[PDB]
């Protein structure tokens, strides 16, 4: 089978980490859609013009909302993406077939949006040479960051090509976890984002999102099906670019 692929890049990324799975998903068959989210790879708005998480996952909503009535997709988030997937989804689960969350947080129900990335901070407290800002909009102040190269370089583009890691520096921008603002937003509900079928993908070899993470967060809310990928490192879109695509495959002949 084919399947409509909406790939979600994580914050300070752009639609352009994608460059290597969406040709090759096509090349299966499927259609493929990569956002910039807001202020977000060439998308025109800068960070201090976002307000929330809410606003921040604006270019997938309206995506969704384009979407003809009967028109299912399957989200494909990467690290922070998650968030951006529970947010859609309580306002669109009719238009989701599937989630996959590709080493990313797994946002859940009963605890409120923040809980996942509060648990991220307790076991990756140390953000190396990532620098940080603040800025005020609708009335709060919002930790914005830039990821640090070395960071990029040792954690998160580990066994990636010095090309793209390349990319990395010349194209990740400013961004913000709105860490403040998800822990008083609503919680994510059970009839919408709940209701969604959820895969899980990742490799015990990502630097950032390390095994007690992630093995804490499938622990804390089990999901429907988990892909473990051997080797690789956290940006599993580059370095296990073909089994991605596999795991795919078979999520689109497996969630309709």
């Amino acid at each position: 089978a084919f399947a409509h692929f909406v790939l979600i890049h994580t914050i300070c990324h752009g639609a352009w980490i994608w460059h290597k799975l969406k040709p090759l998903l096509e090349a299966l068959g499927h259609k493929v859609t990569a956002l910039d989210l807001a202020a977000s790879g060439v998308d025109p708005r800068q960070i201090e013009e976002i307000g929330s998480f809410d606003e921040y996952s604006e270019p997938l909503l309206t995506f969704l909302e384009a979407l003809p009535p009967g028109e299912k997709v399957i989200l494909v988030g990467e690290s922070c993406g998650g968030l951006n997937i529970a947010i859609a989804a309580d306002k669109y689960c009719e238009k989701i077939a599937a989630a996959v969350f590709h080493n990313s947080v797994l946002p859940d129900t009963e605890h409120c949006p923040s809980y996942v990335v509060d648990k991220l901070m307790e076991v990756f407290p140390d953000w190396k040479d990532t620098t940080y800002f603040t800025y005020t909009k609708d009335g709060k102040e919002i930790t914005g960051l830039k990821l640090g190269f070395t960071l990029l370089r040792e954690n998160l583009y580990t066994l990636c090509g010095p090309e793209e890691y390349e990319l990395a520096k010349m194209l990740t921008r400013k961004g913000s976890l709105f860490q403040n603002i998800l822990a008083k937003r609503p919680f994510f509900t059970k009839e919408g984002y709940g209701s969604i079928k959820k895969i899980y993908v990742w490799t015990d070899q990502d630097e950032i999102f390390l095994p007690e993470f992630q093995l804490w967060q499938i622990e804390n809310y089990k999901p429907d099906k988990v892909y473990k990928v051997e080797g690789g490192d956290h940006k599993l879109q580059l370095t296990k670019t073909k089994e991605i695509a596999e795991i795919l495959q078979e999520v689109a002949d497996t969630y309709n």
